[PDB]
This record gives C-alpha cells, structure tokens and sequence, in this order.
C-alpha cells in the first residue's frame, strides 16, 4: 500500500494553525507598533523577537516550516551559509544593543554602532536574494529587511540622542524612502519569477506557495507601507486556496486574466448555493469503474445572475434542459446482458448544495482517488461540504482530506478549465454586468477558498458598522456596494488584501462606494481622517475625488491631484466630523464614494484600500515627499 | 400531458436453431450505440430513467427483448395477445 | 422564409421564390431586432428580467418569426453620440427615461405608451439607492447664462420619507438641484425645480462628463416608483397657466 | 493537430446473387440514424462538411 491514511489540506500530517506559526509574535509586536510606536525602544523588541537570546533558532524553524509547506529543501552548505551570515549580524546587533541600554552611554560610540549595524545589514542582505532557492529564502529574506527598516526608523526619530546631527536625519530619511521601494520591489520580483515558474508546471504547486507567501511575506510588505505613519490598522484579507484534483498549467498572463477571476467571483457577495455536474459509468468489464466532475457552478446573488458554469452543466445529448419547465436533475441508464447477470449504470445528475443556517460552511472533506488501468487514469471522487455529505464514491472507500483552517471560514468554491486554451475573455470578464464563466468539457478539480474571521461580518450585514472602542479602520477595495463598468480585479497579494480594483472606463465616470453604518455608542463628535491608497500611472485632469453621500446630504470630503506616478501613493483628507455628514446611528443609507472622470484609451488606474482613523490617533512621522 | 404508450417493434420466430434460416420480421434494434453483439453477450433491455426537479416523478424509458421458448409439450395450446388504443389529439397511442 | 436588411441579401429561399414584403417607414429607421418564443410557456423569469446585471435572454427550441422595431428619427442623434445635445435655438426639450448615461440595479422596464415614449423606469431596489443619470453636452454658441428650469414626471405610490433628488454632476462640481416631497399619489406628477444657469454648473462648451442625476434612497419589500421623462425649458418660455393642485 | 485518417470498417462478397449465404465481414452500418433500407434504396455515402 502506498498511504491508507488521512490528508490535511493535502498534507500527510496536521498543519500548523495559521496564528501559531513561528513569525507570529512578530507580526503581532508589528501590528501593535503600528498603532503607537515606542520611540528608541521599538528596535531592540524587533531584535528580541528575532533573534530570541542572540540565537538564531527561531529563523530556523521559520526555514523548516516554510520547507516542509513548499515541498523544497535546501542544502547543507547553504544553511551553513546562512548562519554564518545571522551570526554576524547578532554580533553587530548584540553589540549596538548592549550600548545602548547603559544610562549615559556616548552619542558618537552610539553612532558608530549604528551606522555599523546598518552597513552589515546591507551587505548581508544580497545572500538571501539567489534566485536558485529564493521560493524559500523569500521567507527568510522578508525578515532581514524588516529588521533593517524598524532600525532606520528609529534612528529618525531618536536624533542627537543616538550623536545624530539633522543632516544625518535628513540622510535617514532619504534612505528609508529608498529602501521602502527597492525592499518591496525585490520581494516582489522573487515572488512573481517562483510563483510563475510553479505555476507553468501546476496550478496547485503555485496556489501552495502563494498560500505560504500570504502567510510569512505579504503582512510584513504591508507592514513595511503603513510603517511611514502612526495610528492605522495592520490587517490581512489575504485567502487561502486548497486545491483538489488533476495537475494543469497555468500561464501568468492566463492567471490574472481569467482564472483568478473564475475563482473569486462575486467578490462582495456571499456564496448562496454550489452545484456539481457528477457522472459515473461502469460500462465494460475488463475496464473499472470511473468517475468524472464535468463543472462546477457556484450562485452568489441570487438575483444578479453574473456568475456562470465553470465547466459545463450538460448532462445528455437530446437538448432537453429547461423544457417543460422543470431541470433535468439525473439521468440514469441502466444496461442488462445475457450470456448463456450484471447490469451496467450510467449516470450523469446535478448535486446541489445549499448554504447553511449560519451562512457559512466551516470545513471542508473533498478527495480524490487515482486509478491506473493501461496507461488510462481513472478518477473517483467524493465530497462532503460542512455536514452535508454531497458525494460519496461508487468506485470504493477514499481516505478523508480534512480541509479546515483555525479562523478561518469557506467563502467561495470553484473549478480550472481543463483542456482548453485559456487566452480568451480576458478584456471582457469584467467585475460587473459581463457573464463569469468558461465553457471546458471537464474540470476534474475543486478549488475552495478560505477568508479569514475578520471579512465574516461584511459578508454577512454587506456593509462596514463603526464602534467607539476601536481607533483604526481599514477598508479593502473589494467589499464595495456598488462599482462602475469596465472594472477589473487586480491581484495586489502585497497589500495584505485579495486584490485592487482597476478602473478602465471611458465613458461617465469611474466610481466606487462602500457602505457605513453606526452602532449604537457611537460619537458623532470625534474628528476623523480618510486615507486613501491609489496607483495613477496616467495623468487625470480631474484628479481624484473622495465623498459622502447620506440620503441626498452629498459633502465633499477631498479633491487630490492626480499626477503620473507608477508607485502607490496616500491620499490624506482633511478633518471632519460624522455631524457634518449629517449621519447617525439610525441612518442606512450613508455611503463613502471614490470617483474620477472617465479615461482614454489604453488607460486605467489601481484603487487598493481606504483608512478610517480618528485625527488624535494619527501622525505622519517620516515625510514621504523628501526623497 | 402526453399519456403513456407501448409499440411492438418486431418479431423474430425461431424454428430450426440450426439452419437459421428465419429472421428478424421488424426489427431487432435497441439502441443506436451500435451494440448489440460486442463482449459476447446479447443486450437484454435497455432502461433509461429521468429526474425533473420543479420548486419528482421519474419518468422511463424501456426497450427489451421478450424471449418465450417452446414449452416442455413442444407446442403452445392456446394465447391471450391483446392490443388497447387510445386517442390523444389525434393520435393513437397503444397498449 | 427571405430575409434581407437594408442592401444585405442574408437569406434567399431554397424552397422556391418567395414574394418581397417591404417593411420601410418614411422617418424612422431600424432600432431592433428579435423573436418571440414559440411553444414554451411565457410566465418565467419575469422577476429575474432586469434593465442590467442580469441575462436577457430565454431558451426555446424556434421561434418562426421575426420583429423589427422603427424608431422615428427624432432619437436617431441619442443613438449615434450616446449623449443629449443642447442648442440655442431651441426652447424646450424632452428626454425619454429610457435613454439614460447608467441606471441602477434591480430596475425594470414598463410600457406606458401613454406618455409617448417607449417605456418608463421602474425603481424597486432596497438596498443602497435608486439612481438614474443622463449625459448631456452643449453645442457650440450655446447661451450659459440663459436661465433654464427641470420638470420632472414621475408616479409615486408608495411614501418616500427622503423624496426625490434632481442633481447636476459635473467632473467633481457636483449641485443640488431640487429636493421634492414624495407623497404617495396613484397618479403622474411633475415636479418643477428652480430656476438656474449653466454657469452656475459649471459646464461649458468643452464639458464631455457632465451628468444630470434623479435619486432616491432604498425601498421596502413590495414598493417601487416610476420616472417618465425630463422637460428641459427655459425660464422666460414656460409658465404654469392652470393650477394642478386646484381639485 | 490531429492528422486525417482512413479506416476499412467491412468487407462483403457476394458470390452466388440468389443465395445470400455470405455474409458482412466486419460491419456494413454507415449512420447511427438506423436508416438503411428505408425508402426502398440503398444508403451509398454520407458525408458531413462542418
């Protein structure tokens, strides 16, 4: 026997839960910094929590997880490496951390530490860029540079008390806008070169490392770009994909153009109902019995009708579908022989799976069984959603593949066309009133994706409600109300979000709106800011427009220049107050709009996400406009 | 709407099982999947049934082939054959 | 059958000669073209057939039969530049609800050929809001500070505590034109907003995005409201004559 | 991609024309409309341009 025993999420043993991974109490201490940052003391809890005890064990076990995730291991002489280069720079670090703490320590000793601390950094940094293992050294990478970006900062805001004079500041500063940039550029190049060459061989080999990248890369770069200021929310929406079925290449060009799309769907709605095409035929012999999935069809708004079969939904040959006004739910065919008794069944139905009362299914149980039989593969297959047991298999007993994630939740389930070109469709499958779907004669796959808790109350109220208790809000894109034609979806993985919406209309306006509403506590009175994260790569002569819109009391909040730059930038709002909009805790209607005029051909630009926090709360700290 | 009905598609007599000289009067046919005689077996019937869904009655299809061999008297003494017809928008459906 | 559009033979008959059947109209012009389904009941999907967002189609195995609609050639320009344009020499204009920039979801079509258009809009939407936006551009010579009035036609059965909203949205400068009372009335009404100029807009001979917006909020379960059509006159030419509200 | 392709799916000889002994080697079917006979012909070609 191969292996009899139980999968999870495709794995022979139990995967570690999402919040007990290694680099989780640094994320955490990030997070926490984000909000209130710790002047002269930040750097040496980054330190600690790092390199725990001068040690570097902990960057250890974040290579072992990561390899044991990727299904990639690295050499020893490449480990041996690698801790030479961690033991250097604990050295350096040990000793700037050490002087530092001594009541009345030297500026200028002070100085010269750092300044030596930084250049180790630099110098190190290039040993985890080989490209040869960067699918794994990306981890270890994401580490180091935020390291060094944590150690910059402070050492901008600690100024001639660490024996800086302003024109080291000032150089600081420069830097830090330099390195902000080139870290995310790099992190991102080894990201896309990994994660297209996985994906040219297979769809689930790319969809495991985008998985791992959501996990122990992707919050940091969003760390990284919120660090700049003080008192915003570090928040990941990023999804994680399980994949069950037959290996299929995926271009990178073919992935954010079609089968992406085909995965999220309705990206602000919630899934309603899930349908599988199912067939089953023994019908010689000699040849066993086979199962196939032919499509897979999930129905978010019952009443919008965008999303279409991922697959197809046929299920004879005689054009009988919808006739009589009935669906066609099974056809079986039954087949009796003589020989001087085994009847034979075909059958070719339609199951249909329905959301549960509590709106969400938790887990998942889907797998499937290979079968070689003269260089033919055959499929079996069974399916079981929440407590719902959809498909059990005809062909024989399937080990379980336990799908689950701690914290996380089932928001949607789709399928990859399977043996067809997937060049086409890409300029027409927009967000909005085009059809989402691909006709393929089978899919032999299921694809669910797991959203964490934090989207759990959008999609179920499909609005934002505000508390008094919290002090930063963040909003990504993709949980709108409503949204202009001629959008697309982008995927922005380094945005800690599960993509951006690209505007490319040239008729009207581009508009997006979001709905707010209050609860109950709520201070009308508190003065709030808005931020908005945009990428203008044309020129807009209009510019960019933020406003509020409750019941016809439309206020303009903010009107920014949009100038041409290929990089993202922050669009802050001034002050205002939710009496001036005029809302309160028993308005329904109250919607917050990011508009612009319409484009030209060939042109388009990228909405990521929006920051609600209150003005007390925030301050810019390290300008940006001084590079 | 359209009741149910039954057809006599052929008849085949078999005398001398060895000269094979009697065939098919009709047909003989029950599929158009071109089987009839592959794997060395003879199909039998060929039963198809369809289920509908509106917010259940399955519906059948059935083709088969009848055999009744001579008894152990050699010879049939007497039979009861009957047919029944009934009209449906001028058409005659059979039983 | 014979099938031939305007100068394009696209089907002659194999079954032998067919005599011609002209279907031409002194001013009007082809608009559309479709069927109507053939042997399949007519009662589905009557909820589900919106203006947007949904599918407008039904599966049926023929149809047997062709419908061309004639527009008269007064909507010829709409259909042509995808927007309204304004001149001098005109005093009074009318815009049919159905010739719209954009609409809102959940919004249906409803024949009402007694206001003499092709249909009117019906709003049931009970989330977000209700809203329906016309593109309107200015020729050149076209007079700015020439006072100009709005009247709207519309049909309110059920009572909208927020009313109806007439607004002009242009590139960002966005102004309230009227706020209208939505009482609930079985019967058309018109609402007439104040005067106002171009200049006070902020739209120009060279303004391409310019928008007229008519909104309200959501509605309940069970409520919808209609919108006929615009009048677009100027100050000095309209003047009410007998009161409405005399009864 | 895929290259045309010939294929001899029955033999028949016919020796003596009023015994009918012999037999089809293979298979004489040419549709799975199950017209062959019909009409009082025979059923000589069927060709499909698409």
């Amino acid at each position: 026997n191969e292996t009899d025993f139980p999968l999870y999420n495709n794995y022979t043993e139990p995967t570690i839960a999402p919040a007990l991974i290694a680099v989780a109490p640094i994320a955490q201490y990030l997070a926490t910094a984000i909000g209130k940052w710790a002047a002269k003391a930040a750097f040496s809890k980054v330190l600690s929590l790092i390199f725990p005890g001068s040690q570097p064990a902990t960057m250890e076990k974040v290579r072992t997880e990561v390899e044991t995730l990727i299904n990639q291991k690295l050499s020893q002489d490449r480990v041996n490496i690698l801790n030479a280069e961690y033991r250097g720079i604990i050295e350096v670090s040990d000793v700037f951390d050490a002087y530092i703490k001594q009541p009345g320590f030297t500026p200028a000793t002070a100085k010269g530490y750092f300044l030596n601390l930084s250049g180790a950094i630099i110098q190190r940094l290039p040993q985890f860029e080989v490209q040869t293992y960067e699918g794994v050294s990306i981890a270890l990478f994401t580490q180091m540079c935020t390291l060094h970006l944590t150690l910059l900062k402070d050492g901008i805001l600690a100024g001639s008390a660490w024996g800086f004079t302003q024109a080291d500041v000032d150089s600081f500063i420069k830097l830090f806008n330099q390195k902000v940039l080139d870290y995310r550029t790099r992190l991102m190049r080894m990201y896309t070169e990994e994660f297209g060459r996985l994906c040219k061989v297979s769809l689930k080999d790319g969809l495991t490392f985008r998985n791992m990248c959501n996990l122990y890369v992707f919050p940091f770069a969003e760390a990284w770009s919120l660090m700049r200021y003080e008192g915003l929310k570090l928040q990941s929406s990023l999804s994680l994909w399980d994949y069950v079925g037959v290996s299929i290449p995926v271009n990178y060009n073919e992935w954010g153009g079609l089968v992406y799309k085909l995965l999220m769907g309705e990206v602000n709605q919630r899934l309603t109902t899930v349908k599988f095409n199912y067939s089953f035929t023994n019908e010689p012999a000699d040849i066993p019995a086979r199962e196939n999935i032919r499509g897979v069809h999930p129905i978010y708004d019952p009443s919008s009708g965008l999303t279409g079969w991922i697959g197809n939904g046929r299920t004879n040959n005689f054009n009988f579908a919808d006739n009589n006004g009935n669906e066609i739910m099974e056809v079986r065919t039954q087949t009796f022989y003589q020989n001087p008794i085994a009847p034979r069944d075909i059958i070719n139905q339609i199951l249909t799976a329905p959301a549960p009362a509590d709106l969400f299914f938790k887990n998942a149980d889907i797998n499937v069984k290979f079968t070689q039989w003269f260089q033919s593969t055959l499929y079996g297959w069974n399916i079981k959603l929440g407590t719902q047991t959809v498909l059990s298999s005809r062909t024989g007993t399937i080990p379980p593949n336990y799908l689950a994630y701690d914290g996380y939740y089932i928001r949607a389930i789709s399928a990859c066309p399977r043996g067809v070109s997937l060049a086409y469709n890409h300029d027409l499958t927009t967000l909005t009133f085009n059809r989402i779907e691909y006709d393929s004669p089978t899919t032999e796959n299921i694809i669910v994706g797991f959203a964490p808790d934090n989207t759990k109350d959008f999609y179920s109220k499909k609005s934002h409600y505000l508390s008094e208790t919290n002090d930063s809000y963040v909003i990504p894109a993709l949980q709108f109300a409503e949204v202009s034609d001629r959008s697309f979806l982008e995927d922005t993985p380094d945005q800690a979000t599960d993509g951006s919406i690209k505007f490319a209309r040239t008729f009207i306006s581009n508009e997006a709106k979001y709905s707010i509403r209050l609860n109950t506590g709520f201070n009308t009175a508190t003065r709030y800011k808005l931020i908005i994260r945009v990428r203008v790569p044309y020129r807009l002569p209009a510019g960019i427009r933020v406003q509020s819109q409750n019941s016809g009391n439309n206020r303009m909040l903010g009107s920014f220049t949009a100038n041409a730059n290929p990089e993202w930038v922050d669009f802050v709002t001034d002050a205002f107050t939710f009496n001036d909009l005029g809302i309160t805790t028993s308005s329904t209607n109250a919607l917050f709009s990011i508009s612009s005029d319409s484009l030209n051909s060939g042109e388009e630009w990228y909405l990521s996400q929006l920051f609600l926090v209150k003005e007390s709360a925030f301050t810019t700290q390290i300008n940006p406009l001084l590079k």
